[PDB]
């Protein structure tokens, strides 16, 4: 389908700069007529068919359709869409707590409770989207944004559907690949992919949360992939002395291979711990 290609210019001031990608730029902006401010991403699109620059109007659209479907305090919401011959413009929620990422490098370790008060929110973003058989396949701690890093429980919002699909059979098999430490071993192997990928990458984000440490990391990109599909992780007593117990079977329970025998997000919910690019 296609979008709104006035100039942006026209409606938008564009600020500082948000973030960086491949092909995306993300910056902040000011809509003219009501003063708000939101995440503008500029996503560079395909100059012909068969070129590797770009994104394909497919893999845009698609992002498009899964964002216009969602609303949930947990997600980011799409705003507007913009086009021009060179770029795809979403205008997306401003979330300007930065990324959990930074939040843990000027942290260096959270506490099981504060690792838990961000995992809560995660999991109830992740619970909206796969009740709406929406897999995201791109959740690592980049990708998910603080409303206020500067308040002690800071409230989140999962970004970036990039990568993620409808999954209208329970699998999808359309050759999909993130971040290496954080892709289950079915994406390292290239078999069909459904909801429980996104379990995977929870129980990395777990792992690292915790002791902030990366379970699988090698000290190359296909030494990483090995390390998944293997399931060769462990919990460093050094990190984990005093981390509970029941900590510890929340991320064993997924981090399985078998996504059939991983803990589905409703399982994550109800876990006592819980309930009240790939190439160098
Ligand atoms: N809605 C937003 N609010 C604030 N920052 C954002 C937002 N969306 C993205 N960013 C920043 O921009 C970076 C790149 O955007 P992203 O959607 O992750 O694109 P891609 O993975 O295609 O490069 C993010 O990692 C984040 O730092
Ligand atoms: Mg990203």
């Amino acid at each position: 389908t296609v979008f709104r290609q006035e100039n942006v210019d026209d409606y938008y001031d564009t600020g500082e700069e948000l973030g960086s990608g491949v092909f995306a730029v993300v910056k902040k902006c000011r809509e003219k007529s009501t003063g708000l401010q939101y995440a503008a991403k500029f996503i560079k699109k395909r100059r012909t068919k068969s070129s590797r620059r770009g994104v394909s109007r497919e893999d845009i659209e698609r992002e498009v359709s899964i964002l216009k479907e969602i609303q949930h305090p947990n997600v980011i919401t799409l705003h507007e869409v913009y086009e021009n011959k060179t770029d795809v413009i979403l205008i997306l929620e401003l979330v300007a707590g930065g990324e959990l990422f930074d939040f843990l490098a000027e942290k260096e370790s959270l506490t099981e409770e504060e690792a838990t008060e961000f995992l809560k929110q995660i999991l109830n973003g992740v619970y909206y989207l796969h009740s709406l058989q929406i897999a995201h396949f791109d959740l690592k701690p980049e990708n998910i944004m603080l409303l206020d890093r500067n308040v002690p429980k800071p409230r989140i919002k999962i970004i970036d559907f990039g990568l993620a699909h409808k999954i209208d059979f329970g699998n999808e098999f359309k050759n999909i690949f993130g971040t290496p430490e954080f892709v289950a071993p079915e994406i390292v192997n290239y078999e069909p992919l459904g909801l429980e990928a996104d379990m995977w990458s929870i129980g990395v984000i777990t792992y690292i949360l915790l002791s902030g440490a990366s379970p699988f990391l090698g000290d190359t990109k296909q030494e990483t992939l090995a390390n998944v599909s293997a399931v060769n992780y462990e919990f460093e007593d050094e990190y984990f002395s005093n981390t509970s117990a029941l900590a510890k079977d929340f991320i064993r329970r997924l981090l399985v291979k078998d996504p059939k025998k991983r803990m589905t997000i409703q399982d994550s919910l109800q876990h006592p711990w819980i309930k009240p690019p790939q190439f160098e």
